DNA sequence: CCTGACTCT
DNA sequence: TTAGAGTCAGG
């Protein structure tokens, strides 16, 4: 029971100082997607605009515009670069309801505002999927159908605004909704609508060349097996090594015989096919993903590729990156990180610059258990690697082989992953006895990371959640389960959830904070990618000295821990050789 | 459509 | 029996 109208033209009571604004994108991907429909709801009225009427309107732009002319939204990050593709800027958004149903509680996974109105029990307004449909079937609804669910959403967000922002403001979240969220989504939606350049013609030469060896080494394990099958078939995969070959079964899941990687590695000395389909494998995710994946993305007409950085997701308050992922391109070997060649600066004489904090996690660690010796560690700089190596082999550092050292990193962020002694043992290829020991040595070499794990656990069981530093939450409901893989899953999110947070906090702070610094010097650099503890940057080749003092100053100020934070910064002609 | 594989932080 | 993610081919 609704009252609306349907408006034909744009009206002087529609640009309302306040209103809830709907600007509806029905496809997932919202770059370069129609906007199939607008919604105002403000004190005079709720009004129902087409969008050719609405966009093309002088008045209407003007008033999407106005930064004093406040808009209460949902995922008003998809609004705004649905409307850059359209050449309007949309300014002034005040509320998202999606961002504030998140920071009290992603667990429910919201991302329609029906989800968000069941959190207060607000039910007159439908699913998306249930007005759209889903699959083959999904299709925009005749007009009145469309307006009237148009209309529902927007008088949701209206009446929800303020029920949400008191709950937010009884859980010390206001802030972190008004300061770091929302003025980030901003950030990301200049970012994803500038994208990234691709040099196409280098990463089809890569693929050309990719094939002609994927085709060669394809033959080679024909050749070590005996007969030909497919590779990229864990099932057929596992006769060859486990029947044919008669290799040992080391592992096996609910659908057969394990052929991770893990588990092919620790057969390298029964046969050599195993190494070479290890290489086949990553070089076929090259081709799948890097080479083919990737062209299938890239617009044409200006060789940019355009990701989404989805806000609202991970469990933990880190971003996530889709369409394509530009958060998980290789980097590791060399094989792969030549990916990063085809990766260049949208302008001539530009330059990619590139920023990591290194250890942050580590250094959170440190800041939140206060461990004594951890801190003072990294008060030195002293390499963190060799120091826990020399406690759990009890030896002067000047006695730490290069493999004690590796062995010493895989237990450092092995702790604060929660690994178990069988855990450690099958990564470093080592007894399990030994793995053990390493562990035990830790705890006794880092009585307060010890201490602030068993701390955390006994919160998290008290409390029913745990929190970050800027004062996420994720809730845990499963941490008192009778059952020990449900409890000690739940056990290890305690222990982790405000370390990757809180991390995950600091690095959106620093990047509220460097744009601003940026656009305040009148720098042309901006932001085009964030990797969880690193961010990437493009600017013509004169401002690389400045940024090699702003990004890091910035980066490294974002919040004052009790260890300092580092920052390291490379930049070069394209991604890989920043 | 899910599973298991490779990719990153 | 190691935290958080996305995409892919195969089944």
């Amino acid at each position: 029971k609704m009252a609306f109208t349907l408006a034909d033209r744009v009206t002087e009571e529609m640009l309302a100082d306040k209103a809830a604004l709907v600007v509806e994108v029905v496809e997932e991907n919202y770059h370069d997607a129609p906007i199939v429909g607008i919604a105002v709801v403000n004190e005079h009225g709720r009004f129902f605009l087409r969008p050719e009427t609405a966009l093309a309107d002088p008045q209407f732009v003007a008033w999407l515009g106005d930064e004093t002319k406040k808009k209460s939204m949902f995922d008003s990050k998809r609004a705004a670069v649905a409307l850059k593709w359209k050449g309007i800027e949309l300014c002034g958004v005040s509320f998202d309801l999606l961002l504030a149903a998140y920071l009290l509680d992603p667990a429910q996974g919201v991302d329609d505002v029906a989800a968000a109105a069941k959190m207060k029990q607000y039910e007159a307004v439908r699913p998306d999927e249930a007005v759209y449909g889903k699959g083959a079937k999904r299709a925009v609804p005749d007009e009145p159908v469309l307006a009237e669910h148009l209309v529902r959403k927007a008088a949701a967000i209206w009446e929800l605004e303020r029920p949400f922002l008191d709950e937010l403001r009884r859980n010390e979240q206001d802030r972190l909704l008004v300061e770091l969220e929302q003025p980030l989504s901003s950030i990301l939606a200049e970012m994803e609508f500038a994208g990234v350049k691709v040099d196409t013609k280098r990463l089809e030469q890569m693929g050309k060349e990719l094939a002609e060896q994927l085709g060669t080494v394809e033959q080679r394990i024909y050749e070590l097996a005996g007969q030909e099958f497919n590779i990229n078939s864990p099932k057929q995969l596992g006769v060859i090594l486990f029947e044919k070959l008669q290799l040992p079964v080391l592992k096996k899941t609910k659908t057969g015989y394990s052929t991770s990687a893990d588990v092919l590695e620790k057969l390298a000395p029964y046969h050599e096919i195993v190494e070479n389909i290890l290489h086949y494998r990553q070089l076929g995710k090259l081709q799948s993903t890097y080479i083919e994946g990737l062209l299938k993305v890239v617009r044409p007409a200006t060789k940019k590729v355009h990701t989404i950085f989805n806000q609202a997701l991970t469990q933990t308050g880190r971003l996530s990156s889709t369409e394509p992922n530009l958060q998980n391109i290789p980097i590791r070997l060399e094989e792969g990180r030549k990916i990063r060649q085809a990766f260049v600066p949208s302008e001539s004489d530009w330059l990619i610059f590139a920023a990591d904090y290194s250890q942050i996690e580590l250094r959170v660690l440190a800041h939140i258990a206060e461990d004594d010796n951890l801190m003072e560690a990294f008060r030195r700089d002293l390499d963190i690697h060799t120091k826990t190596a020399m406690d759990i082999f009890q030896v002067s550092e000047d006695e730490v082989t290069p493999n004690m050292r590796r062995q010493a990193k895989a237990v450092n962020y092995g702790i604060v992953y929660g690994i178990s002694d069988y855990g450690l043992a099958q990564n470093l290829n080592i007894s399990r006895k030994e793995a053990a020991e390493f562990i035990e040595r830790y705890f006794e070499s880092f009585p307060g990371v010890k201490r602030y794990m068993e701390n955390i656990v006994q919160e998290a069981k008290q409390k029913g959640y745990v929190t970050t530093l800027l004062h996420r939450r994720r809730y845990l409901p499963d941490i008192t389960s009778r059952n020990f893989n449900v409890r000690s899953f739940a056990e290890r999110m305690a222990m982790n959830t405000p370390i990757q947070g809180s991390a995950a906090d600091i690095i959106k702070k620093a990047m509220i904070d460097l744009n601003a610094r940026l656009k305040e010097e009148r720098l042309q650099a901006h932001l085009l990618l964030q990797v969880h503890d690193e961010l990437i940057l493009e600017a013509p080749k004169e401002e690389m000295e400045r940024l090699c003092r702003l990004v890091p100053e910035v980066m490294e100020q974002a919040v004052t821990l009790r260890v300092p934070l580092k920052v390291d910064y490379h930049y070069g002609s394209t991604w890989y050789d920043a």
